[PDB]
């Protein structure tokens, strides 16, 4: 097969469909064929879709799902709301072991976390990575907060024994500020940080978006995701 | 000795001073002599001072604290700006074991999260917490996010060995929203949920924080909390 990558934020609108989207981006503009995964997408009711975002953003076509729950919720209380269980486990690695091939990043966009219900029985994104040998690439912030949320998905990302392929500051303030600056460092420490988007990118064009994706990464790394 | 308790929160601004208050008045009103430390306060240049927050809430005197950095920043960070070092772990235990002593609840808060450094080098509220066999209060919040959060919490303290204590819910809206009842209903399950505070109680004068704090928790689980 290729590369299957799960994407995995520290927090809630930490950023973690854009860094979906310019990592595709990024990858794409290498000359890398691309898929994204959201197995489960929840806040349907407030307009989330996140696979739409990286399509309208990246270009993706290739663009995988298996449920999608009303509720600004995680999953499992999202589907226990919606009186629907989740998918099951066999659905959620099939899908992703079918998407990938040869010569093909695959992202697998999580929901709710890395360690919260995904799949039903009690399998979480952590597990699914397991399953598929995935490494876990980590959207963080850079404000008060993220250097424990970071070590905590760290930890548990290595108890399982799953890859860590880098931290992805999913929202760059401009101005930086104290806290962010010093966090931006400190991160560096623990783990290596492949990029830090401009805040404000979900807003640009595909045109202005591909602009930031190629200049956000390191142009060696993603050509040697593949 | 008596019982130690680490006050740590799941991130930034969940309650964490405003549940040492609540959980110190608490076990005053069930006549248990109450000790909060908080060994590495920073943001001072700010006002910050979570002990004096809790002197006034809960009326707690016997309030000790250690290290003070004035940026509103994590220990390591906040020190580093202020050209300081951060304690030695001995310095944050022995700070705790001179409060400790049979009949006392030492509550010990800490600052930015259970792994953020707290003592050098690479000392965490988790390592003193082993140090001192105290097991682990966790503060979180009912909004998306708090259950990937509280996991993570509970599986740092479990591969230590640091017993949790169970959940505080810091701030609890009234009227709880769907999200809000979903959040603690999934909580529930994963540990015990020993209070939800009710939004505002940093505002309440003495008389109406106490009373919050005696209804908030369960009596059965405070008095048993000392021996
Ligand atoms: N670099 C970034 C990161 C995030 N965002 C936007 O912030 C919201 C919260 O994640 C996202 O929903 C958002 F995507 F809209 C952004 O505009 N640019
Ligand atoms: N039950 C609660 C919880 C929190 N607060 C206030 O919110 C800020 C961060 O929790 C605290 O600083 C705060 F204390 F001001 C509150 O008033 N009542």
């Amino acid at each position: 097969g290729g590369t299957i990558l799960v994407v995995t934020g520290t927090g809630t609108g930490v950023g973690k469909t854009v860094v979906c989207a310019a990592l595709a981006s990024a990858a794409r503009q290498a000359g890398i064929d691309v898929a994204v995964c959201k197995p489960v997408q929840t806040g349907t009711a407030r307009g989330d879709d996140d696979l739409a975002e990286v399509g309208r953003l990246a270009g993706v076509t290739q663009l995988a799902g298996l449920a999608r729950y009303p509720q600004p919720m995680a999953p499992a209380a999202a589907a226990e709301h919606a009186g629907m269980a989740l998918p099951a486990r066999d659905q959620i690695v099939r899908l992703i072991a079918d998407l990938d091939r040869p010569g093909r990043l695959t992202l697998v966009e999580g929901a709710g976390g890395l360690l919260v219900e995904l799949a039903e029985p009690g399998v979480t994104l952590r597990d699914v990575a397991v399953d598929v040998a995935a490494a876990a690439l980590v959207v963080v912030t850079a404000d008060l907060g993220t250097l424990n949320h970071t070590k905590l998905t760290l930890e548990a990302l290595a108890a399982q024994q799953v890859s860590c392929a880098g931290l992805v500051i999913g929202s760059w303030p401009d101005p930086p500020g104290l806290v962010a600056a010093s966090n931006r460092s400190a991160l560096a420490r623990i783990a290596m940080v492949r990029a830090a988007l401009p805040a404000g990118a979900a807003s640009l064009d595909a045109g202005d978006f591909a602009a930031m994706s190629a200049a956000a990464f390191d142009r060696n790394w993603v050509a040697g995701l593949v």
